[PDB]
C-alpha cells in the first residue's frame, strides 16, 4: 500500500459536521463511509442524512440520541432500499419520528463488511477502498480536550470503544498516524480532525470494530 493516504484531496470527504448534544456519533461516522462509497461508485459527492438513521433505524438495533452501530445503519439503508440526503431531511440533534422519502433517496448498499482485527488490514482497506468507519476508546479527558499533533493516550483501550468516527487516509512523521474525522465541528482538534496513533498495538481500538458498507 501507499506511505500516505488522505482521501480528502481525491473528493471523497465532506466537511467536518456537528453532532451536537445527541448520542449520534454512529450515524455521522457512518454517513461519512456511505459518502465515500457513493462517491466512488457515482463520481458524486453528495452530504447524507444523519437524523433519517437516528430517527429510523431503530428496527436493525439503533437507539437515537442515546448511541447505535454503524453496522446497523449500514444494514438499515439495505433493508429500507435508501438513505435520504442531509439537505432533504436535515439534521435537529433529537429523536423524532422517521420521515423517510424514497423520492429524495440519493445513497444505497447490500450490505457491510466488517474488517478483520489488525491495523494491517485497516490500512489495506483505507488505501483500496475508501473512508472506513471506526470504533475507538475516546473516554478520556485528552481526546475532549485535542488540538494538535499525534494522540496518543497511555490509558486507551484496544478492547473497549465508545465513539464511532471515520478514518479518511494515514501518514508518517514511528509516530506514524490515522487522519480521523470526527463529528464535533471543526472548531475540535485540528478543524475537526485528529491524528490517532498508527501502528503502536490498535491504539484506542482503532483497528477493533473498522467497517464499510457494501456499494
Ligand atoms: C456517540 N455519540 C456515542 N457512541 C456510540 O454510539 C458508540 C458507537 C459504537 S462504537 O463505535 O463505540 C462500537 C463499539 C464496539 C463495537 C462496535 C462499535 Cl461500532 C457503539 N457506541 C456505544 O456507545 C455503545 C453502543 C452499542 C450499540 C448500541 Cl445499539 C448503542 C450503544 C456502548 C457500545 C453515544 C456516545
Amino acid at each position: 500500500a501507499p506511505r500516505s493516504v488522505d482521501w480528502r484531496e481525491k473528493g471523497y470527504v465532506t466537511p467536518v459536521k456537528n453532532q451536537g448534544q445527541c448520542g449520534s456519533c454512529w450515524a455521522f461516522s457512518a454517513t461519512g463511509a456511505l459518502e465515500g462509497q457513493m462517491f466512488r461508485k457515482t463520481g458524486r459527492l453528495i452530504s447524507l442524512s444523519e437524523q433519517n438513521l437516528v430517527d429510523c433505524s431503530g428496527p436493525q438495533g439503533n437507539e437515537g440520541c442515546n448511541g447505535g452501530l454503524m453496522d446497523y445503519a449500514f444494514q438499515y439503508v439495505q433493508d429500507n432500499g435508501g438513505l435520504d440526503s442531509e439537505e432533504s431531511y436535515p439534521y435537529e440533534a433529537t429523536e423524532e419520528s422517521c420521515k423517510y422519502n424514497p423520492k429524495y433517496s440519493v445513497a444505497n448498499d447490500a450490505g457491510f463488511v466488517d474488517i478483520p482485527k489488525q491495523e494491517k488490514a485497516l490500512m489495506k482497506a483505507v488505501a483500496t477502498v475508501g473512508p472506513i468507519s471506526v470504533a475507538i476508546d475516546a473516554g478520556h479527558e485528552s481526546f475532549l480536550f485535542y488540538k494538535e499533533g499525534i494522540y496518543f493516550e497511555p490509558d486507551c483501550s484496544s478492547e473497549d470503544m465508545d465513539h464511532g468516527v471515520l478514518v479518511v487516509g494515514y501518514g508518517f512523521e514511528n509516530n506514524k498516524y490515522w487522519l480521523v474525522k470526527n463529528s464535533w465541528g471543526e472548531e475540535w482538534g485540528m478543524g475537526g480532525y485528529v491524528k490517532m496513533a498508527k501502528d503502536r498495538r490498535n491504539h484506542c481500538g482503532i483497528a477493533s470494530a473498522a467497517s464499510y458498507p457494501t456499494v
